């Protein structure tokens, strides 16, 4: 049986029924506190050596560290149950030892909730969204991989993603398959290029982009192969690190979004 989660604004998520409406972008102003919640169902007699949640969010969202909040069967879990790590446009979510020990081995399903907030900053754009992207990165071995981070491309409209391979331990090893990767607008959520990355390369790029818009490449599942999407440095530049993991696909809920208008 498989875990399941949705994102939503506060109040609004739901992994069995996802809002039915929730593709249109919900109106706000600059400087709004916009509040949003994860949840995730776990099946029961789960044993996963690796619970992980991983956010990020676009730039018109200004995410508001220090407002994360989490829970299981809305009982707020202990310090030492998980590790959070804040950054400026989102932030990661792994539970530990402990926390596993409240959602593993459970005679029902748990629901694990995670609140927090954002801002809607003058960086938006009118009647252009903004959103966020979450992965659940779970498994019975430990699992390496996280949210895709969106960025720019570069003045000149190019994009490229670079990949490396890693086994569980994190030592590299050959490419372990074909890659495949949506490049998708990570404001408004459509497809804008697929690529592929065959076994001889470790680059590809994509050109005649919107310097102005943010994507991200979505990682196609790999089997066995996790996706650890680094850090952005650069316009223009997404690096991704595979770690052969040996688990299944994450978790990756549809999304909300807001807009402003003038």
């Amino acid at each position: 049986a498989k875990p399941k989660i949705d994102k939503d604004f506060k109040g609004k998520a739901n992994p069995d029924t996802p809002r039915v409406d929730k593709d249109t972008p919900v109106n706000h102003q600059v400087g709004d506190v916009v509040e949003y919640e994860i949840v995730t169902k776990i099946p029961a007699l789960a044993n996963y050596a690796t619970a992980n949640w991983s956010d990020r969010m676009t730039e018109g969202l200004a995410f508001n560290k220090g407002t994360v909040k989490v829970t299981v069967d809305d009982v707020a879990l202990e310090a030492g149950d998980y590790a959070l790590t804040e950054v400026a446009t989102g932030f990661d979510l792994k539970l530990t030892d402990a926390g596993l020990a409240k959602v593993n081995d459970q005679n029902a399903e748990k629901t694990v909730k995670i609140t927090y907030s954002a801002t809607l900053n003058d960086k938006a754009i009118v009647e252009v969204p903004e959103s966020n992207d979450v992965t659940f990165n779970y498994g019975n071995n430990p699992d390496h991989g996280n949210t895709p981070k969106p960025n720019k491309p570069n003045e000149n409209g190019d994009l490229t993603l670079t990949k490396t391979w890693v086994d569980a331990t994190g030592a590299p090893i050959p490419a372990g398959a074909e890659a495949t990767f949506d490049l998708v607008n990570a404001q408004a959520g459509k497809v804008v290029q697929t690529v592929t990355l065959t076994t001889d390369k470790n680059t590809v790029t994509v050109n005649g982009l919107d310097k102005n818009t943010e994507y991200k490449f979505v990682e196609r599942s790999i089997k066995g192969y996790s996706a650890d999407y680094q850090e952005i440095t650069t316009a223009g530049e997404i690096a991704v690190k595979n770690w052969k993991d040996e688990n299944p696909k994450p978790l990756d809920p549809t999304e909300p979004k807001v807009v402003t208008y003038g």
